[PDB]
Order: C-alpha cells, then structure tokens, then sequence
C-alpha cells in the first residue's frame, strides 16, 4: 500500500542528454539516433531574447559554431535546422544508447515525468501535470532549458515536452519534440497572458479513488447526483466539466472499489461546498489533481518497464 | 526557479536491479560487483513468515536453490551467505554496470530516492524521509520486497535502504545494506509497535526558507523567538526539539536570504499556533517536513551528477 507521486526511472533518458553550446549560450539537447533536439534560443544572446528574428539570427550560424558534447565525447555537427521553436543538428554519430521513442503530443491534463538537466548532466526527476491553460509547474533554474518530459511505456519512451523559458509569474512553458509551443507562448523574453486556470476535474476523482483504495473513506456521502447537477458545481469552482469520456475512464476504478462514478462526484461535490475542515487525504489537506486515471491504476497494479 | 519534490536520476541503480526466486518467492536484488543483495525472507514461505527460524531455513538451501536473473540472462550462484537480515549470493559474473557506490546508514530525518522495482524491472522513483520513528511512507506493493534506496553525490551511489516490510499500519520497514533494520522492526509477520512520529523540524525550517526563495513569503512575520521558547511550543505540537547543530546546518539559507534562523523559527512558531489560513506555501496546505536543508541547498544551486 501507499501512495506517491511517481516518476519514471530515468534510465534511458539520461543516456541521451547532451551539453548544447552556441556562442555564449550553453543549454541541454536531447541526443537520439544522429539528430541533437535542443530549443532555438540557444543561438540568442541576452539582449536577443527581448525581441529576437530567429531566421537572421540562424543565418550567422554555421555547423562549426554548434558546440555539441556528450559527456566528454564531443560530437561533430554537420548539419542545422529549425523546425518552428527547436533546433534540429545533425551529428555524424548516432546514439548508440538511444532507446525506442515516438514523439507525442499530450492532452491538457496528462502528466509525465520531467528530467531536470543543467549542462547536459542530469539534476533530477518529478511527476509533472500539463496544466489546462498549457503551463507546468516545474523545478527550472538558469540552465535547465532543453530539458525534456516522457512518459515510458513498457519500454518505449514517449518525449512529449521539451522546457524553454519561465513566465513572469514563475510558472514554465515549452513546446512539443516537433517544437511546437503548447499553449499561446513564443520564445521571447515579454510578458505573456497565460489563460486563467483550472483543477482537472477527472484526476481529483480519480485520486479519490486511490484514497479509497488505500483505507482513506471519510469523505464518502449518503449523496448522489448528476452529471450536469456535478457540473453546475464544477464550473462554480473553476473545475473542468465532468464528460461521459471522462466517466468512461473512470470505469475501471469504479469497479475495484464498487462506489458508482456519480456516487464519487457527489462526494467530491460536498468536499468542494463545505470545504475539508481541516482533514487530510492521502497526506494532503487540498484535493490533489496531478494523478491521471492511468497514473492511480498503475502504482495499485504495480505496472513494470523494461 | 520552481520548487518539487526530487528525486535522483535512477539510470545508475535500474541497471543493478534483479530478480532474485528462491523455491517459490520472488522479489528484487541489488547486483553489485560479483554479490547480489535481497531480504533473506525471500526463502520463506508464506506460513513460514509467522515464526521464522532462518537459520535452520538456510541449512535446507543451497547454491542452486537461488534463481537470479538480469533481464532475459542468467547469473550462476557460486556461494551463499546471511548478513543480519540481508542474504548475500555469490555470482560468477561481476556486474559490468556497476557504480562507484557506497553503503552509508542514514540518520532520521535525511532523505532519499527510492527506486520502487517489481520482479527485478524498476517501475518509478519518488523520494523519501526516513522518519524519526525509523519507518518510511512510501508506495510499495506485493513484490517491490528488495527496492533500494539511494542518494548521490555526484559519481557514488550511497545506498542506504532496502525494502523489507509492510507494517499492518500500512507503513513500511527496511535495513541498511549490512541488513540491520532501521528502527525496532524485525523480518517476521507480527504485529510490530512503530513508536509515536515527530515532525522534522529542521527540514520543515529549511523548506520555508526554500519558500522564501521562490517567492512564497506571506508567513514571514513582525515577531522573533528564543531557542528555548520555540522548543516549549516545538514539544507541544510533537515536532522534533531544534538543537545548536540545526541552527549551524541552516546557516548558509539564512545567508542567501538575510532572515535569521531564529526569526525563521517565529515564523513556523505563529504557523503551528494559527494554522495557514486557507493559504499554501509552495502549493502545499501542509508544513512539509521531507525536504532537507542539503536538499533546498542543491536545489536552488542547481547540482548536477556524472
Ligand atoms: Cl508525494
């Protein structure tokens, strides 16, 4: 028993990071077969960055002006490019450690695990949530841009966020592997509207669900209600709306702890209108939403990777 | 800038997991060298756990009775032995992956990552205290039996716990890598008295300043204290007493941030008397006691392994 926010090992990912040095500027790159991913203000210097023109900035560079190592191995580059906000360097040397990857775009309201990196060396790993308004919460000091966010399946590595640049309000935002920002963000140093937020309404329930599991049942009511009375509350709350999708991926909780879905939205429902009153759940005295559906059956399954 | 919950990179320890089967039991090892490392009830059965004599359980084992497997290959098991609560299987093949590592026994109160394996194939990490009454709240199911946890200090792995039990409590009980349990836990299926828990005041002090620096900063207050009368009320809410040695290991967040560790302590003094108010210090409605001042330090610092 117990209950944690997870990350996964990080194992495979380490073997592919690397230093990314232009100029005066040195951030992280994700090496894999003989392409080094890394974001495109590595060419910008401080003053760029206020209101940089990628495409000019990009024409002064040569190969030989990229300053690619791994480890201490340095790599030869003999090619550059950009796609939208990343910079794609061919190498002469695949990674030999280079695992099976795809390339993925995830959903507001996923989470993955995140590889905090400064100079191509690994710092450390957390569990991270892609928020609704497209932001992270994450642990990103001067240096940490190019680290990355996967998610592994069996033993598959699914590189869905690569870090580029933190917000006036201390919150961080990146852009897919293909470099396409997630959200309304670009990659110069302004100030940038993030939308107002709000609380995944799936993943409280089904934490909720693991609480039950692991002995927690204090908040469970005589009370029922109905999707839309539930989401007449969600909105009240700034929650996401409760879907039938969302329903069905509750499904298989619901069945373990035999507590209906709309029998654990109205347990949510009185959380939310009367408050905790200063109890706890799974250690917590605030409803948690950075466990998925996914997340809560795998850590009260025991799901293994290669 | 941003504060989590960290673990270290994990790629160092998944390649030593295996899978270790005696007769019937199969849980994880620790590959090190030519040794593997696991809890000696892995040659208990399940009636077996209720009054274990494992003396004469060893006599009725030998070398071939041990199947230890890395991956999909196999390890040949040359010689056997018991260490306190740990058994030792002498394999024929050092393991070509193997850290510089240590074994280092913690003291209450320090950290570290946990790397939470099931069937010898890690499945995530997540960090951990060891608490003042020597258990851990980790997350570990049937099977994770022989999970190990770790710290690093730049190229040496330090282990310090491997996995052994779950008290009814639902917490969870180990040993050092020489196989003395941490606390007064023995490898038997008894009820077992974990004693009453204190709070670790110099981590949850070391995190405010943590909040300081990323910042959260609402609790800092008009008023100061004395060591002494922080203590009288430190005892009153069951947190741990601060010492002279605390205030030394807080020295150099109290130089980052120009706030005296005693007027640090007024600080956690009006928390604990008045609550948060419905407020969150670092997104948390909790004062959090499983960061260390070392672990606020390396992560405003931005420490790096190799
Ligand atoms: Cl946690």
């Amino acid at each position: 028993s117990g209950f944690r926010k997870m990350a996964f090992p990080s194992g495979k990912v380490e073997g592919c990071m690397v230093q990314v040095t232009c100029g005066t500027t040195t951030l992280n790159g994700l090496w894999l077969d003989d392409v080094v991913y890394c974001p495109r203000h590595v060419i910008c210097t401080s003053e760029d960055m206020l209101n940089p023109n990628y495409e000019d900035l990009l024409i002064r560079k040569s190969n030989h002006n990229f300053l690619v190592q791994a480890g201490n191995v340095q790599l030869r580059v003999i090619g550059h490019s950009m796609q939208n906000c990343v910079l794609k360097l061919k190498v002469d040397t695949a990674n030999p450690k280079t695992p099976k990857y795809k390339f993925v775009r995830i959903q507001p309201g996923q989470t993955f695990s995140v590889l905090a990196c400064y100079n191509g060396s690994p710092s450390g790993v957390y569990q991270c949530a892609m928020r609704p308004n497209f932001t992270i919460k994450g642990s990103f000091l001067n240096g940490s841009c190019g680290s990355v966010g996967f998610n592994i399946d069996y033993d598959c590595v699914s590189f869905c966020y690569m870090h580029h640049m933190e917000l006036p309000t201390g919150v961080h935002a990146g852009t897919d592997l293909e470099g396409n920002f997630y959200g309304p963000f670009v990659d110069r140093q302004t100030a940038q509207a993030a939308g107002t937020d709000t609380t995944i309404t799936v993943n409280v329930l089904a934490w909720l669900y693991a609480a039950v599991i692991n002995g927690d049942r204090w908040f469970l009511n005589r009370f029922t209600t109905t999707l839309n009375d539930f989401n007449l509350v969600a909105m009240k709350y700034n929650y996401e709306p409760l879907t039938q999708d969302h329903v069905d991926i509750l499904g298989p909780l619901s069945a373990q702890t035999g507590i209906a879905v709309l029998d654990m939205c109205a347990s949510l429902k009185e959380l939310l209108q009367n408050g905790m009153n200063g109890r706890t759940i799974l250690g917590s005295a605030l409803l948690e939403d950075e466990f998925t559906p996914f997340d809560v059956v795998r850590q009260c399954s025991g799901v293994t990777f290669q």
